[PDB]
């Protein structure tokens, strides 16, 4: 299975945000880019929101290396491209997943392409870190992970409810 870019329906996101405020806010062009599947655990497909790459932020993200993956450019490995926020990953039913088309003429999308090639090269780390975050927050109930992450199990209960509607 392959990593790709997606968006989620504004309706499904607004529904998850009823129960989990940690779920990334989005609407129309205040939209979130997600990457997946990072974790198939097991009927549920998990998608991580991606943030594009000042000294404030970059420093805060470095301190949260247990929960955030830093994206780099392949063939220019010291150039940071963005961040994967594992702690804010969500289960998304098949119906609410929207593939994201990229127009490579746009430099914005040209950089997204670069982020995906990097993510594909580190897919084992992405998959494993999502698993660590999932287990530490939902099964182990580890202090640091629980407080930063989405209530994964509650989201799973509400994801099946949405799709049985």
């Amino acid at each position: 299975g392959t990593l790709r870019f997606f968006t989620v329906t504004d309706e499904y996101i607004a529904y998850l945000r009823k129960f989990e405020s940690k779920v990334h806010y989005q609407y129309e062009n205040n939209a979130s880019t997600y990457v997946g599947v990072v974790l198939k655990k097991n009927d549920f497909n998990y998608f991580i929101p991606l943030l594009s790459y000042n000294p404030e932020k970059d420093k805060a993200m470095k301190k949260r290396s247990r929960i955030v993956t830093r994206l780099f450019e392949i063939g220019n490995i010291n150039n940071p491209l963005g961040y994967l926020l594992h702690h804010n990953m969500i289960p998304v039913p098949d119906s609410e997943l929207i593939p994201l088309p990229l127009d490579l003429k746009k430099p914005k999308h040209k950089m997204m392409q670069k982020q995906l090639i990097y993510m594909k090269s580190i897919s084992e780390k992405i998959e494993n870190k999502s698993e660590v975050v999932y287990r530490k927050a939902a099964h182990e109930k580890d202090g640091y992970y629980l407080k930063f992450s989405c209530d994964f199990k509650l989201l799973e209960a509400k994801a099946t409810l949405y799709s049985k509607k």
